[PDB]
């Protein structure tokens, strides 16, 4: 009944991504204003990269997403300034919002410290969903793969969360069973309801901007702000 394995999402859970993400976003405002003589519109241009990106998560993706989300910056660039495409402009946004953003991708020294002591104690996995090309960059961005058991990317699955499916894999991987492992993520689309549909023994919900739920939305057994809060959390629950 102890806990024998805990599941960490990435994105926002072990990782600022969205800072991350939005650091890169001021840089491409920073360059299309300063550079290109652009006023607000601007602004305008990077909100409808950010809607085009939530509308291409679709899954299971294709490759090459560089072509994808360097086009999403050029039909950008063309609905708010106007004019003829231009590759290059789109071109340099994307890598600069993605150069921006990977740099700014890393775990915390406190984060990595309680990585370290907390696998000593359970197994360590980490789930996350996304296509591979992208993914992949983030984990070597951050380096976090030295500090769990496994590395479970839903882009290279057959599904991602919430399908219970990909949690079944990660139970054989680590030779565990549902019933001793625990999710812990920042969604409750994905990881919590994940959780729920695969049976797993507990559920952690990352909430630190202090969201309240929906009646319909998935409801996780336990709600923190923080991952740090796990190891008290993990031993309360007995292992
Ligand atoms: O690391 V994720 O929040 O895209 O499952
Ligand atoms: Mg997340």
């Amino acid at each position: 009944s102890r806990v024998r394995a805990v599941f960490f999402d990435l994105d926002n859970t072990l990782i600022d991504t969205a800072g991350a993400s939005r650091r890169g976003m001021l840089e491409v405002i920073k360059l299309l204003q300063s550079k290109y003589h652009y006023k607000e519109e601007a602004e305008i241009i990077c909100d409808k990269v950010q809607v085009k990106l939530s509308k291409e998560c679709f899954h299971p993706y294709n490759t090459c997403i560089t072509d994808l989300r360097t086009s999403h910056w050029e039909e950008a660039i063309q609905e708010t300034k106007g004019g003829a495409a231009n590759r290059k402009l789109a071109e340099e946004c994307y890598f600069l919002w993605k150069s921006t953003r990977l740099q700014h991708m890393t775990l915390a020294e406190d984060v990595k410290a309680m990585l370290t002591e907390l696998r000593k104690e359970v197994r360590l996995l980490l789930l996350t969903n996304g296509d591979r090309q992208t993914q992949r960059e983030k984990i070597e961005a951050c380096a976090c793969q030295s500090y769990f058991d496994a590395v479970v990317v839903g882009g290279e699955q057959r599904e991602e969360k919430p399908a219970p499916s990909i949690f079944y894999y990660c139970c054989n991987l680590l030779g565990v069973q549902p019933g001793d492992c625990v999710m812990v993520g920042d969604t409750l689309e994905t990881d919590i309801q994940g959780g729920l549909n695969a049976g797993l023994k507990a559920t952690v919900w990352i909430n630190k901007n202090g969201i309240v739920p929906l009646k319909s939305s998935p409801v996780p057994h336990y709600m923190v702000s923080s991952v740090l809060e796990l190891p008290a959390l993990l031993q309360s629950i007995d292992c």
